[PDB]
Parts: structure tokens; C-alpha cells; sequence
């Protein structure tokens, strides 16, 4: 066996059995390196294999390792820079042999953001509360993409298998991953619990209108555009420690207090509560424009590329909280809408790289992608099924040829 | 015999020489006939304040009416001015049907000053300043007190026997402003009556909702309701906010660091120069700080709901077991014995267990009957029973109200005076 540590850059060449367990050749090796240094979190991988050799209580012969493989002894945890909601980037720690969506919820925990299902990674220390508009619109022209559905579509495609490890989806240590909202259906809006969370879904909100990444009329722009400028003012008022209005405080209590207090006395508890309640209503105004985003006509439908049933020409399936849409790719018309709700079970032939979908009355789509494209809009069915069911981790990774029915099929 | 007749408007007596038998419209003619006068007579109607009734069924005889001789009646017009203070403590001028019931008064009165749900306000007697005109941004704009002396002038007395007082004042929903000797001119509180609010719409109630808020906020700062500090400092900090975004709504030009341009996306730099898109946003933003407005308003209006001592409307009884006066309350959803000093509650029953309840009309006690036969028994002054009376009847009609026309004939019928018994149509079981 010829295995590599990666973070010491050698090579070392052991002796195996066939029958020593995994946390065997661990064992030879600690001994062999006769190293001052913490090996704690090291584990074995094998990129030839592309598969972990976490199960150290197993044997060589369990795991099938030829002689000469080529295995790596590397640490779980490297650093990884993502990118929040907010286009701002941070370097964070996280677990490459994990799962993703174990992954994911460990760093929303982090970053006290409540439900990571309706969150994940995508492929190309106050600063989690903080929103800022830019500096110069120039800003906004240098960060301009394309923003066409077939550029969409094919970003798509960068959504990670939730069901396996960093490693095994070509991702190095320092590479750039993008942390988004996945599913656009967010379940309990607290105020009280998610000003980091509904900070973050703002700002995915306000630079996907920003960037033109999601279409609006002038109207609704102009209104975005006041609400952001709205949201601002109220954030000022957070830290304001001083009367910046006309208006005596004093107006603004029962007279009785007037005996117990000073006037400074009144003018600091009232600024102090005046701090918790523009905090609030700096919370509730980003709802507001989250409320307003929800509301538009071409929000929460992600695209791929795929051709229908006697079809002539390109088009795209659109995936979104509640139905499936078949799509122009040019325009973005709704040619065909089949709802959630309506869906009994759904079909995915690997082979073909076909899914098929079976919905009540008898009605029946197919449409056919992308290999890559299969795994991930399987997972986009199964994953909005499964948190239209909030009121389980393990259940995520069930509904994420093979066959999976509605469990929420009425009828 | 002899009719002596005064017209209030043009100040003339007229004597008028009448069978008995004559017809009410028979006395109004014989009256314009007499003064020879070009005047416009729509609105004028016979008024009777030695029987302090209107006579306004005209078809009936003297003799139906009960006339009797020499009897001084007046004709006098129907609508007739009427001072109103509204709850953001500003008084305005409004001409209203004296000759109508209260009800219906108050609803003309409300859909006039746009608020929505009349049934839950009505008006109510004074227990200074009593003059200024119709004016739409009396109703609509919101602005803290000049000093600190403005309230200590306007503070009343708050214990729980000067409330109990004020609620006498109650106006009698079922009869008119002129039957409740109520003079033209005069000045009446235009109050929410009811502690039960039905669809809060921010969409249609910017009027309702910023008066309900004014009720709230002087109750509160009048200490006509209790509060702990933290609570009071957090509903000055809301006034404070209030003021803030009511500036916001006025205001048409920047007054930030902030550069408008970083708010839209880059496809309207093209299509408009920097100082359209300052306008046009400046223009969305006075309607975004108009409906945060209205929000605070909203949450204001509902930490003062969450009040320990919120909604109720206290009146002096002595009950069956009493060595004492004591204080009846009436909530949306209950009734509650309370000591007149202390203002603990002794005993509290549910609406939902009531059955049905009578008033005993001369010794002047109500008596509510409830599930397995648990029975309640007080008695109140004079004016106080039809008053109570009301405001039982009156929060179970509002307990009718459901999201489906109001049934104006159903309020009179739970509200009903001159040993009556009335039956709650939402008791339950």
C-alpha cells in the first residue's frame, strides 16, 4: 500500500495484510511517523474509489484495496470560502467527509440561521447581521451576468448531491462554493429567533432584483428600490444614541414619571427602547420585501434544460415550491403548469435519463435532461415534498429505474 | 283649542287653532300657511320636549298623540350641528339627525369620517376647547403633544369610581340625540365603545386604526389604564418611531449618505438620469413609511390589547351577597365582580355559559342566567341599568359578527328597553 499524507506532502509505503482493520493501517502508520502532532481528525480517502474509508472497524478485505492503490490519509475538515446570500465572502472550517445537508445544517447552527433544509451549496463577525447597499453603481454593472435562462440553467447544475461528502463532488480545499437558498418555500419567519436567517434571505432577494437574475416591472422596482432605501433609515435608527427629532420625550409618558425621573433619565430609556423597537421594525421590514419578492410572478422557479414528449425544440422544466412548469427557453412562458399537490408518485430512468411523473385523473408528464441534471431535480422534487411535511433528517435522504411516491397525494 | 307652536330656526310663535282630531301634517301645514313664508320646510319636524318625544308620524291625530291643550310644541329642523371630540382628543363640527336613533347617528357620522364597524363606537357625555370645523387631516394626521403641561391640564381623575362615573354618560343607542337632552352645538365624546375589534384592515382603516391608536395612547398616558415601566417606556419608544415615520411621509428629498442609483439594477441608469430616479423613489417610499406607519400604529394598538386591566367598562352595582357598592365589569367575553377599592376580581363568568338575562326595570336589577343554573343578580342607579344593559347585549351582537351586511334590527332587538328578558343567540350547548 502506498498512502500519502497530503498535509505533510509524503509518501510512505506499508506493509498490509488483508486481514488488519482499517484503524490498523492508522495504527502502523502513527507509529511509523513518530510525529509530535495531532492526527485527530485525519481519516482515510480514496480518491481512486472516489469513497471514504470511514468504517475503521472493518477489514482490508471488506473494502477490496489492491495492492499498490494509491490511498490519501487526509484531515476531514478543511477551509472552504463561501459565499452568503449577501455576495459577501467567509472563510469557514467544514467537514469534507460529511454529508452535505449535515454539512449545511452544522453551518447554519454556526451562523444561527434556523431550518438549513430550505438551504445549500451551489458551484460556481457581525458582517451575518449587517446589510449595506453599495457604494457606486458601478459596483452592480461589474457584478452584471447575463442573466438569461439558459445561463440560469446551466448554474443549476452546480446544486451538490445532499446525500454525499465535499470530496467526493470535485471540491479542493479553498475552492469557492456559494451558500444559497435552495427551496423558496420558507417555513416560520420568526422575528424573534431569525434576524440573521431573514437578514441573508433579504439580501439573496435584493441582489437577484439588483442583478436582474429575476424579472420585475418599473413599478416593482421602484418599490423594491424604496423599501431597501426604507431599510436602511430604520438601521440607522439602531444605533442612534441621541434625540434627533423635534419632539420632547417627556410628551411621551404619564406625568407621574416626570416626578420619578430626570429629564436625561427619560430621554436615555426611551432611546434604549427605542433601539428594540427599531430593531424589530428593521426585521419586519426586510419581511415585507421578502413578502413582496414571494409575490412576483416569476419567483421561486428554478430551470433546467430539458426536451418533453414530442418536442421539436430546446425548453426548460421549472421546478418550483408548489408545480412543475414546462418553459420557453427564450421567453420564459408557462406552456404547461402541473401542480404539487396533484402528484401521486414520480418515475427516474437512469438509463434514458428520463423522469416521468404520475399525477391524479390520470395525468402523466415526461421529460428528459442531462445526466447531471437527473440527480439534482430529483432531489428538487424530493426535497420540496419533503418540506411541504414541516408541522427528520433521515427522511430527506429517503426521498432523496427508480420510483418514490407523494406522500401527500389527496384523492 | 289652542296649539302654541314655536319654529326654533326663524324665532316665531304661532297660535294655532286645532280640533283634536287633526292630523299631525295637519298642524305643519296650518303652520306654514300662517307664517307666509318662501322657506324650504324638508327638514323641519314637530318636537315635543314637555314629552321630550318626536312627532314625526305624521299621519296620526293630536288624539293618538296625546296632546293636550295649550301644550307648547316646537317645529324644529331634524339635522342640527353637533361638537364632536374624537379620540385623538380634537373636537370637530358635524351636523347630524337629531330625530334619528343613536346607532344609526353614529354610523352616518362614521362612514362620513371613513372608519369602518361603527357598532363598536358610539357617543358619550362629557363627565375648555370645544370648537373647530370639518377638516380631513383632523382625522387622519397623528402628532405628539407641545409640552409636557398639555397633560397634566388634561388629566382626570382615574380611580376606578370616577370611570364608573363617565360610563353613566353612555348615550341610549335606541333613541335620539334630542330625547337624551342633548342641545344643538353641544359637545359629545366620540369614543370606541366596545373593546372588541373586527377586521383591523391597514388597506381601508388608515383613519380607524389611527384614532383606535389615539384612544389607546391617551388612555395610556392619561393613566386611565395601568402599566408596568418597561411597558410604558416601550409604548413612549413606539410614539417616538410613530413621529419618525409620519416625517418620512412628507419628506420629498434625500436625507441620507446613501447614493439612490445602488438600489436599482443597471437597466434603469439608462432610461432615467439620477434625478427622476431620486424622484420616483422618493415618491414608492412616502407609501412604504405610510404603511410602516400604520403597522406601529397596529402594533401599538395590540401590546395596549395585551394590558393586564385592557377592555373593561366598569359600573357601580351593589350585588346579593354585598356589604358594600361594588363594581360590575363587562368585557368582550365576560362579566366580572370587582371590589370598588381595590379593583380585585372577586368572581368572573364567561358570555359563552351565558343562557339568557333579565332586567327588572323598577327595582332596577339585572339578573344573568347561566349554565347549570348559576345565577348572577345586581342592581345599578337609574341611568346605569339601559346602560349596562347595552353594553351586554351590544358585545353579543358584536360576537355575531362573522366575515360573511350588518343586521341593524338584531342591535335594537339584544338592546331593547321599556320585566324584560333577553336570550344570548350565542350561548353555547
Amino acid at each position: 500500500l502506498s498512502v500519502h499524507v497530503t498535509d505533510l506532502n509524503r509518501d510512505v509505503t506499508l506493509r498490509v495484510t488483508g486481514e488488519v482493520h482499517i484503524g490498523g493501517v492508522m495504527l502502523k502508520l502513527v507509529e511509523k511517523l513518530d510525529v509530535k502532532k495531532d492526527w485527530s481528525d485525519h481519516a482515510l480517502w480514496w480518491e481512486k474509489k472516489r469513497t471514504w474509508l470511514l468504517k475503521t472497524h472493518w477489514t482490508l478485505d471488506k473494502c477490496g484495496i489492491q495492492a499498490d492503490a494509491k490511498l490519501q490519509f487526509t484531515p476531514q475538515h478543511k477551509l472552504l470560502r463561501l459565499q452568503l446570500p449577501n455576495m459577501k465572502y467567509v472563510k469557514v472550517k467544514v467537514n469534507f467527509s460529511d454529508r452535505v445537508f449535515k454539512a449545511v445544517s452544522d453551518i447554519c447552527k454556526t451562523f444561527n440561521i434556523r431550518h438549513p433544509e430550505e438551504l445549500s451549496l451551489l458551484k460556481k463577525p457581525g458582517i451575518l447581521a449587517v446589510s449595506q447597499p453599495v457604494t457606486s453603481p458601478e459596483i452592480l454593472a461589474k457584478m452584471f451576468k447575463p442573466q438569461a435562462l439558459l445561463d440560469k440553467a446551466k448554474t443549476n447544475q452546480g446544486w451538490l448531491d445532499s446525500s454525499r461528502s465535499l470530496m467526493e463532488q470535485d471540491v479542493k480545499e479553498n475552492e469557492a462554493l456559494l451558500l444559497r437558498f435552495k427551496y423558496y418555500s420558507f417555513f416560520d419567519l420568526n422575528p424573534k429567533y431569525d434576524a440573521i436567517r431573514i437578514n441573508q434571505l433579504y439580501e439573496q432577494a435584493k441582489w437577484a432584483l439588483l442583478l436582474e437574475e429575476i424579472e420585475c416591472t418599473e413599478e416593482e422596482m421602484m418599490m423594491f428600490a424604496a423599501l431597501q432605501y426604507h431599510i436602511n433609515k430604520l438601521s440607522i435608527m439602531t444605533s442612534e444614541n441621541h434625540l434627533t427629532t423635534d419632539v420632547n420625550p417627556e410628551c411621551l409618558v404619564s406625568p407621574r414619571y416626570l416626578k420619578k425621573y430626570k429629564s436625561k433619565q427619560i430621554t436615555a430609556r426611551i432611546l434604549e427602547a427605542h433601539q428594540n423597537v427599531a430593531q424589530m421594525s428593521l426585521i419586519e421590514a426586510k419581511m415585507r420585501f421578502i413578502q413582496a419578492w414571494q409575490s412576483l410572478p416569476e419567483f421561486g422557479i428554478t430551470h433546467f434544460i430539458a426536451r418533453f414528449q414530442g418536442g421539436k425544440r430546446e425548453e426548460l422544466i421549472g421546478i418550483a415550491y408548489n408545480r412543475l412548469i414546462r418553459m420557453d427557453a427564450s421567453t420564459g412562458d408557462a406552456i404547461k403548469t402541473w401542480r404539487f399537490s396533484n402528484m401521486k408518485q414520480w418515475n427516474v430512468n437512469w438509463e434514458i435519463k428520463m423522469v416521468t411523473v404520475e399525477f391524479a385523473d390520470e395525468v402523466r408528464l415526461s421529460f428528459i435532461c442531462t445526466e447531471v441534471d437527473c440527480k439534482v431535480v430529483h432531489e428538487f422534487i424530493g426535497g420540496y415534498i419533503f418540506l411541504s411535511t414541516r408541522a427528520d433528517e433521515e427522511m430527506f435522504y429517503k426521498l432523496t429505474t427508480s420510483t418514490f411516491t407523494n406522500i401527500t397525494y389527496r384523492g
